[PDB]
């Protein structure tokens, strides 16, 4: 209207969008900086970059944008686009975005007293260190460092307001514990003046329901299935087939864990050593199966069973695991004697083979017990060694 | 021409593209906002972002862009590019695009009465919560929240017009149920004035023909093939080979389901638990096969069959499943006696082995029936537990 | 030079780049629109977006850009960049690009008579419906809809010129049948004036040499190899091994077909049902192998062969498939009688087992013939059911 | 300084950045165009797009940018950014980049005589036809076509200077043979004036060390391992296991070759037919193994060996491949006769089975020789059929 | 304020942002160039491009931006955006970014003496040669070449300041040894004037903990498991099954190494030849297993054991590896003689078969020892042949 047009023409006249809108040129300009977290887009641990949707909030007082409400009836707020009024140069210090700004420049509301208000949105890409030591029971502290690029503490001092949690969309993968912030002053050995900045520490923890059901339970079931080799009879030649097939199945799980894990080489991930232990147990089960088959397929009278081997396997382990089984009339006679002698020799050889097979079965059951104990101990210890494991289980699975 | 050039030179003179084109500066400016959905580009459930091709429609009245048709014959409409006339700052609140605008700024048609008209296109990227609880029988309600960034209800009030469905290209993957909208007013504890906005809720459901034929039918056939282990004779040593190979085949299906599913950890997807049940059934079939082979390859006289084992397997289950099968003249005689005695002992051992093998076959058939029942029950229950399953089947497969 | 500088200074003076360059402000401005297709970048059937390299061609007459050649010797053409002279706002209606323009704005040549000429290049991203019903023997009709955004038929009427095929780089994957176009007028229930637009329908067909050699021939060979199970003797326990391994091999082909196919759920792709039929045949071969092994490994005297089973398998199918094979002196005698009686019983059991094995071989050969017939019929019928299959084969493979 | 500021203020005055800087407006302006290739970023054969880092070099003479060195001491060169002085509109005709320009606009150095100099860098994306007929022994001729967009030969004629090879970073994958160029004139049937352009043909060949060690040697070793089936004895039932496993291993190599090859359907790649031949040989080896096992597991007296079969396998092939192996006293006698008669019958059956097994071994060795010859011939012929194969081997492997 | 506005209005007046701010127009302008490395984003060896987050630091003296502090109380620093004051055109020469600039243009602080200060951030993408000869024990020297685009040494000479390591975020994958820099002058055969530039050589080494635990240890364990074939008895037919399965497992490791390695064909990577040696050892183990099974399954009296074969295997290798095992009354007699003669012949054949089996076992143990030695030697030699292997192990694993 008439009054709004007159006000807009009056305010722009003799206004420099480069000068700091202070009335004395020496007193610092107080700028209240805060943000409003909306959602966490994707925590890319591969490149150690955090992508978030954040609405910044800046509020300062302008001395040259003040008018009288009575003299200009009706109009109470004026908005200026970029390049028309002075704005603070606050931007993310650790921004990993290519543009390095990642802010949509909107208008700046101005009240009758000149109190400007700036709410620039944007999909920020911060760069924070991401440790995967306790993956997937992981808690991350990503930091957003905001501050004026070319203003000191005696010209533009930052004042902090608490972040706005209201309106935050809950990310499925990550749970937001909170976003505490702190205002800090950095000094240089030039001028003895502060360089304040406002930094917000995004504290988030990873949810383990999806990662659990996709990596932990399948691994446990696969290891328990690999333990089945010791129950198959040695007569059927499919023991090492099952062992090598279950190890081949674990290979693709190892590949998946490698593809989802970063290339960080500062610590060993918990799930990495868990999978390593599981695959090592499977390989040792394969070796044990080879030994058991070597015992089972022992040549008749091809060797002598050692006394220690007997007294251990056939007695002590048998009792421990409840085992129980450890003229022409002369020529015809001389000819028929050989058949029965050969049959007796075959029976003795069969008895020796039966002893060897029972020793193999004893080794099978002993290794079944030992590997079950090892698998249970390794799984429980590795899973419960992670901090806040009980909290994550009670909050995800329950 | 002459008249059009004169009109363009007259309208621009003494015009501020920053002022709101109201005649009183206090009466609110009515802006009619609506959109025209064209197609759904891609529903990215991984990042919970919806990509759509939308033509916005804005219509307001400008007081300073009115002329006389008689005084300017021929010209009835004038178009101004960005930065030359005032436009509303309506933009998507929950836009996940990096630019946060995602609108191609076009010209604004102006009638003789000053009624402006704005139709900015753009590939919007909204951020909506996407639940995968009932995947793939899934219905999504994605929300598009539009509103003025820096205008209240007493200066620029939004009026809603129904979305334009005409011209919508049917997306292959998703079926558009509809796009209802609502106008809501948000109040602050500052000024007791409304802050209206227009939000459109895109209601879409996923089609299950592709997902069905790629995930459900192959899984059913794979489970039915895994059930074949109980039909193979135990004489051929290829039972656990088939079982472990079919489980290895299910492993890649699990990997695919993990790759197409988001990392959301708020609920267990229906197809996720379906695949888990199928693979658990396959693993239990492998365990049962191990038990059956242990029964089949039982050493002759290496143990005693328990009385309960006999009375169950060889009688009750046999009847339930229709089983039927549960001087020198003295020396020659003494020598030939041993051969027949050994043959009789071998025959008795063979009879015991036959009893054990029949018990193994009985267990095989019992487990075949039990696992067929379990697979059918699990598949039917999980598939029919999802809401609107019948609608999706009748609309996709028929 | 002097004359060119004078002409440039004269033309710009009193020129508005916003007015339509018509001499009467009521007669429509004729704009001749045409394009010049250069190459097809990538037909992304996943998102139903077509990417092409197109040089647009626009020609209109400007009334205010006319000068005298004699008065300005030497200079015959003047070029103005964007924002200096009026240009039509023609753009792709169904553009799926984020910028929605995808045009590099070049200069506009102007002749002495004011006939402007505009050739803006650009990598357009159109959105066309892509059906995969007859994949890979597929013919696509993608549509490029061009028209003025904010001009009617009484101010800027579009005139169509045929597309320029000369200079088109032949895309390897797709063969360009042609690009016919049509000019259509859309009417609104407001003003009874046309809204013309020029739309070009890109008609292209997919070449099947690469898709053939990568998907069809390997599938045929894999199915023919799966047919080999019926030729292996049942004595060697590696039948179901071969069957399950060939099915596992087909699994990755199914995964590839799923990865290259869109998520469209409006029709079943031809190659999809072809692969489904092949894998179903392989699974049925596995089931048949299980049945054959069940027949082969039949216990001696563990059951009675049914009369119908005999009269079918051992006679009718045997003839159909040319099968041919369907004091102390008393004690010694009484003792030796048992050995020969046991041997006779073993021989009878061996004869019964031989009958069962011959029945298994007969079933093997019958199923070999039946599955060969089924595979041939399914492959030929599915491949030849597609339209223009003969054209694609004669144009790709020959 | 003073003189530089005076010169800059003088040159800009009465200067139009739109006019061609010629002194007569009819004589053509000579522009010397050349480029300086730095590196080849990536040759994307999938989309037939070449990405290169190129520094363009343009030099023309400006008539209005001449000053006196004595009158302006110290200053000898002036630089103007974009939009301040006239520049040629030379750009890549076949640019596949979305922006279609892909040039970073820098300043233009001007000497005292007005000789301008322009060196705009940029990551160009040209579109060249890429044939994969002789992959990986491939030589590509990608073309970069540069020319003025809206200038003829009588206003702006292009003069060519040889490309600058100095400073070219050697790309690891591709070897740069050279970049010859040619200046050509295109005529239209309008005006009988040339339209010159400068095109540079980038001639590059692919290095085969990486592709060799990753695709050729592994394939050769895999085929040689597949040849081992004929050496395994038929007693162990693991022949077809090895054959089908090696074929399954070749399947992933086929998948890799498909993933690295474009979708071009104009010719069959050399490595494609090489892999096809290798996999066909493996499949034929599997079929031969099936035949050999059918011969080996032949039922005793289940058929008659044909006379031709005998005279070939047991004699001619045996000699060719050095094979060598082709009252109560009556009752007891009548009872014991049967045992020896049965043993004699078993011995005759064993002799027949031994003949069949020797025939199977003869077939095994014959097929070993034949398949070794076939594999060697196919590999050598396919590898040496490619042109410049010897050059690529001597330059990569040596 | 008043003084700041007056100063800003005074400085801009009669200022040309194109002239070099020197007081004599002949003396060179000293520009101090330095950078501040923050983090290494990703070292993409595939395209030989290095992505880093770098804050540039430029400092020069401006003659026209000097004012009096006393005359303008309070204001001590003024900031000008892009296009308002002269700035050096320093940019990365070897930038591989599409924009080629990759710098966020910020304000330029100016002191009372005119000493400007420029700190433009940006995510630079340099192009450096990346050799993978010693992967993963790799040390890279990537070079960042900065220099003025269109200024010589007599107008704008570059002065170098050491790079700022403080504030560098430690990248997980790469360890930063240091970033030494050097200032060099390039001369042309035109003018005998220097063209200085400042280049920083980023020296970084790859950490081997992740690559170690994912590629080296699994390969060692897989090779050691492949060595287990020689321990399995030949009676169980699962030797070549284990060998071919472990080779199939190594196939996916080869695929992973190919996917993570660049396409460079100038040298053979260390891990590439390591994996090649491991897979060659596995293949040779498979061949040895085939030979061993051929020896084990030798037909009775189907050939004669060579004298050299005996004296080697059964004696010398047996001792080397501690092996130990290398009227009617006439008719009945004549009938019973045959049974014992046949049994004696069978016993002799069994003895020959036992000799062959012992020879096979001797070959098995000899090959076990030989392949263990070969695997150990190859692994140790290849791993320790890389330079700084001990440093990388002591710094990553310890
Ligand atoms: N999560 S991970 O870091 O990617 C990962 C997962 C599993 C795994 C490793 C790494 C390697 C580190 C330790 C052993 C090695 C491997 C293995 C291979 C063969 C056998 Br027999 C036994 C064990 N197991
Ligand atoms: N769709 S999914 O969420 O990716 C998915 C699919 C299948 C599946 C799971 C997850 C895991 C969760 C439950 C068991 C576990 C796994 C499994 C592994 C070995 C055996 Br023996 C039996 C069962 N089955
Ligand atoms: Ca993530
Ligand atoms: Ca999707
Ligand atoms: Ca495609
Ligand atoms: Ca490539
Ligand atoms: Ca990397």
């Amino acid at each position: 209207g008439e009054f709004q047009r007159k006000l807009y023409k009056e305010l722009v006249k003799n206004y420099n969008p480069l000068e700091r809108p202070v009335a004395n040129d020496s007193q610092p300009l107080t700028v209240y900086f805060s943000l409003s977290l909306l959602q966490i887009m994707d925590v890319d641990e591969k490149n150690q970059v955090l992508t978030t949707n954040i609405w910044l909030q800046m509020s300062w007082t302008d001395h040259y944008l003040q008018w009288n409400v009575s003299e200009y009836p009706g109009v109470k707020t004026v908005r200026f686009p970029d390049g028309q009024i002075w704005k603070p140069d606050i931007l993310l210090y650790n921004s990993a975005d290519e543009r390095f700004d990642a802010t949509f420049h909107t208008n700046v509301l101005v009240n009758s007293s000149g109190h400007c208000q700036y709410l620039p949105p944007g999909i920020f890409k911060s760069s924070c260190y991401i440790d995967v030591r306790w993956f997937p029971f992981d808690v991350q502290h990503c930091k957003l460092k905001f501050g004026s690029w070319s203003y000191g503490g005696w010209s533009l001092d930052l004042q902090m307001q608490e972040a706005d949690i209201s309106g935050y969309i809950p990310n499925g993968e990550w749970d937001l514990v909170g976003i505490p912030g702190k205002r800090s002053e950095r000094f240089y050995e030039c001028c003895k003046e502060p360089y304040p900045d406002v930094t917000f520490t995004v504290t988030m923890r990873r949810r383990t329901l999806y990662y659990g059901l996709n990596l932990l339970i399948p691994c446990v079931l696969i290891s328990a299935l690999a333990l089945l080799v010791f129950l198959l009879p040695a007569d059927s030649g499919e023991k090492i087939s099952l062992g090598i097939t279950v190890l081949l199945s674990l290979t693709v799980f190892m590949l998946l864990v490698a593809e989802i894990m970063p290339a960080t080489s500062d610590s060993v991930p918990l799930i990495a050593q868990y999978f390593a232990s599981t695959m090592i147990i499977v390989g040792l089960s394969v070796v044990v199966t080879v030994i058991v088959l070597q015992y089972h397929h022992h040549d008749p009278d091809g060797g002598k069973m050692p006394k220690w081997t007997r007294v251990i396997l056939l007695n002590w382990c048998a009792w421990f695991l409840r085992m129980k089984r450890p003229p022409d009339l002369a020529k015809i006679l001389e000819e028929v004697r050989y058949i029965a002698n050969r049959f007796r020799c075959q029976d003795e050889s069969e008895a020796v083979c039966s002893e060897w097979k029972f020793a193999a079965c004893v080794v099978d059951r002993l290794c079944l017990m030992a590997f079950s104990v090892f698998t249970i101990i390794c799984t429980i210890g590795i899973l419960m060694s992670a901090p806040n494991f009980v909290e994550a289980v009670s909050k995800d699975f329950a």
